[PDB]
């Protein structure tokens, strides 16, 4: 009986095994953006991905994680709210089983068909183990997807999916760039926050975009042929892997735009 998104281990029920579930700084919230203050002093983002290094895309049976060389500063986050330089370890992505829902994080209560998560560990802290255990271990970039035009950059990401359809599955990803990734706009919130899913620790910087990144139809079609169960067990379809808004209590949200 692990942790996972059914009727009977879903997010209602995470806090018996993490109690800090129910916590101060829990990810993640609706953002009102007539509430977010703009903060004329949050330096711009700087994301320097250009050295990126991809080794392997896993179907960890909750998401996929492309995982990326961390092991030198080759893809970094730095500027923003953050202090110092924080390291690309993998990206993953929420979504629904419907494009009216799938986002964890929400902008005045609109959820978006998917959520990307691009996760970064400050070096300071020398591994990501030790980083989740600090209060600003962790940056995550997060960016919405709208359904519309297919986002090129996906694609590739979107093809190996059949080749690992069920959890503990994995393939080589190599030469793989995150840019591809991004909208035009670096405009974001940012907010302390957790991560989205068990053990839920509070070690997190949330960045996220305002501007969403379009993909088509097909590539989320895609997505939600993933299967949550492993290989020779019934077939539970992966979708509705997120989290919903969790009480925003003493934060607050700034805007890095006016
Ligand atoms: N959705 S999200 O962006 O908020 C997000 C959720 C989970 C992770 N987590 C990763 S990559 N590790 C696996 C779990 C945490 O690791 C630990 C490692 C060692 C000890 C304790 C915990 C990262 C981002
Ligand atoms: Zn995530």
């Amino acid at each position: 009986h692990h942790w996972g998104y059914g009727k009977h281990n879903g997010p209602e029920h995470w806090h018996k095994d993490f109690p800090i579930a129910k916590g101060e700084r829990q990810s993640p919230v609706d953002i009102d953006t007539h509430t977010a203050k703009y903060d004329p002093s949050l330096k711009p983002l700087s994301v320097s991905y250009d050295q990126a290094t991809s080794l392997r895309i896993l179907n960890n049976g909750h998401a996929f994680n492309v995982e990326f060389d961390d092991s030198q500063d080759k893809a970094v986050l730095k500027g923003g709210p953050l202090d110092g330089t924080y390291r690309l370890i993998q990206f993953h992505f929420h979504w629904g089983s419907l494009d009216g829902q799938g986002s964890e994080h929400t902008v005045d209560k609109k959820k978006y068909a998917a959520e990307l998560h691009l996760v970064h560990w400050n070096t300071k802290y020398g591994d990501f183990g030790k980083a989740v255990q600090q209060p600003d271990g962790l940056a995550v970039l997060g960016i919405f997807l709208k359904v519309g035009s297919a986002k090129p950059g996906l694609q590739k990401v979107v093809d190996v999916l059949d080749s690992i359809k069920t959890k503990g599955k994995s393939a080589d990803f190599t030469n793989f760039d995150p840019r591809g990734l991004l909208p035009e706009s670096l405009d974001y919130w940012t907010y302390p926050g957790s991560l989205t899913t068990p053990p839920l620790l509070e070690c997190v910087t949330w960045i996220v975009l305002k501007e969403p990144i379009s993909v088509s139809s097909e590539q989320v079609l895609k997505f939600r042929k993933l299967n949550f169960n492993g290989e020779g067990e019934p077939e539970e379809l992966m979708v509705d892997n997120w989290r919903p808004a969790q009480p925003l209590k003493n934060r607050q949200i700034k805007a890095s735009f006016k």
